[PDB]
């Protein structure tokens, strides 16, 4: 059910997030991850200094995920307020194609250890990101996935 | 006069990047330099996990440079061309240079002259693909 899925997506987003953040950790390198609420995609991303922030083509995971339809994302950063306003959908990023430089992560996972405090939900069309699967992380790197309620 | 501005701005510069990537790698932070051409401004900033890019707030250096009204600057990248009130009182632009704890620096030249000459062949510094950065007098070096 999309209940079901919904643990399912939260396990994933965990396991990639703790993986960049050993990543990080280990090679010295940073990492990011670019969360796009409105079309529900997760993108893992690697700071170079030659391209900047670029997809991280790896052998450990893909570095590109997009929640099955039925399927909502929300998020928070730090104490602040879920990012994803109340529309339907935005009319503009139904849109596959350009209608009128890999955008820059919200979360970054840095070399230190330290992760952007933030917390994502994952959670079934119709229902309020609260109390929902969820990641959170705060700044030490402590990360944690938690069930509803 | 204002080609001895450049020149002072181009050194300045140059000393203010190779004190950043010194502090990169010593410290293990990242940090970075944000360019804008129209104000004529060079910021210096940190990337921190918690507040992302920000002016990097240190005892040594200061992290915002303006020219003076006479100079302008430009830079390039690698081979590119060049470029309401609260209810209750209580309730930053990325950098395009990356200075990061490798070490590694973006490739990169910015150029600093008199006002409306041309940014080829300047006083210049660069970081190139090699890892090394130069501060280079106008004309090609030997
Ligand atoms: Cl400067
Ligand atoms: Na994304
Ligand atoms: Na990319």
């Amino acid at each position: 059910s999309v209940k079901d899925e919904a643990k399912i997506s939260a396990q994933s987003f965990y396991q990639r997030l703790l993986l960049l953040n050993e990543e990080a950790i280990l090679s010295g390198q940073d990492f990011g991850v670019r969360i796009d609420v409105d079309t529900r995609r997760l993108t893992f991303l690697q700071l170079t200094a030659d391209k900047g922030w670029q997809k991280w083509q790896n052998d450990k995971m893909t570095n590109q995920t997009t929640l099955k339809e039925g399927l909502q994302l929300d998020f928070e950063l730090g104490g602040g307020a879920w990012q994803k306003d109340d529309r339907l959908f935005n009319p503009g990023s139904l849109f596959d194609e350009e209608m009128f430089q890999e955008p820059a992560p919200q979360l970054f996972v840095l070399s230190s250890g330290e992760v952007t405090p933030f917390t994502l939900s994952i959670f079934p069309k119709g229902q309020e990101p609260d109390e929902q699967w969820r990641v959170t992380a705060q700044e030490n790197g402590t990360l944690r996935l938690l069930a509803p309620g």
